[PDB]
């Protein structure tokens, strides 16, 4: 069909079988880079706006405010432009010129916060802007907004079911907000009734899901796997549907993403390398020998050209 605006074009992303990972073709990847603004977050950008419209919290003239310059910021930016909303995004003044430019191009009002304050400064500013006129400003809150995992339950999950003819045995997804693994797992286990293995992936450097579930002290730490490892358990991670948690280190994530490019011709982002490195480890266990493993690749390589990836 013809989509009425770019927000409606989300999803329907392809599954590609890996040749140089897995055992006998048991690893398949879902390419979320193929989306209106080239990441998985396009789905949640669209659905958080749509849900806020339906429940009346977002109306014509009201303005979107958030503190993300990552995939969610970019997703919210294209959706806002597509649907005719103003949007303000707050961020550290030390953000890349590439990211500022991309966001300015999408029509975002960028508020640069104090470099020496980091993300905390940006989040506080966003909260401050909203509190200055709550009737004017809406903050969509991707870590807690159920519209995040809901769109994955309605689209991402069903696409996996359909394209695998229900043969999916394992889903492997890195956790940022948790929305992807949560929504996909609810779709497959609850709507399609299949007892799959849901595998959350996090950085070995900040393994807070692992520590939490082990009842150990939660010790977040710095890592280079962009888009995952938030350093807390987000509200949109449904721990009840997680069967397994795999940790992957930043170097290995990066090396894997490079291998995806050079060996499979897949332009994967850093977190994609992490998800595949975890999936390859499961795929080479005899217990998963005859099992179909589907891995979310959240983003595409060109978004990471000035990073450690290249």
């Amino acid at each position: 069909a013809i989509y009425a605006d770019n927000s409606y074009s989300i999803g329907n992303t392809p599954l590609v079988r890996l040749k140089h990972f897995g055992h006998n073709g048991n690893v398949v990847v879902k390419i979320e880079g193929r989306n209106p603004s080239y990441s998985v977050k396009c789905r949640i950008g669209a659905n958080m706006v749509w849900q806020a419209e339906k429940d009346g919290t977002l109306t014509k003239g009201k303005e979107i405010v958030d503190a993300t310059s990552g995939n969610t910021g970019i997703a919210l930016a294209y959706v806002a432009a597509a649907r005719g909303y103003k949007i303000t995004l707050t961020m550290p003044e030390t953000m890349s010129l590439e990211r500022k430019r991309l966001l300015c191009g999408l029509g975002v009002n960028l508020v640069l916060t104090e470099g020496a304050k980091g993300m905390k400064g940006a989040i506080a500013k966003a909260e401050e802007i909203v509190a200055s006129d709550p009737s004017r400003y809406v903050m969509l809150k991707q870590f807690e907004n159920p519209a995040n995992p809901q769109i994955h339950r309605e689209t991402t999950g069903p696409e996996i079911w359909k394209d695998t003819d229900g043969k999916v045995d394992v889903v492997v997804a890195g956790v940022g907000t948790g929305g992807s693994i949560t929504g996909i797992s609810r779709a497959i286990k609850l709507d399609f009734g299949k007892q799959i293995t849901s595998v959350a992936v996090e950085p070995v450097e900040s393994p807070v899901i692992s520590q939490t579930l082990a009842g150990e002290e939660v010790k977040p730490g710095p890592h280079k796997i962009q888009g995952i490892g938030a350093g807390f358990i987000p509200k949109n991670l449904d721990l009840s549907i997680i069967d397994r948690v795999e940790t992957v280190d930043s170097d290995t994530a990066l090396a894997t993403a490079r291998r995806l490019m050079a060996e499979e011709g897949i332009l994967a982002g850093i977190s994609s390398g992490a998800a595949v490195a975890a999936a390859d480890r499961l795929a080479k266990l005899p217990e998963f020998a005859d099992k179909l493993i589907v891995v979310i690749l959240p983003s595409a390589s060109e978004r990471y050209l000035s990073t450690a990836l290249f």
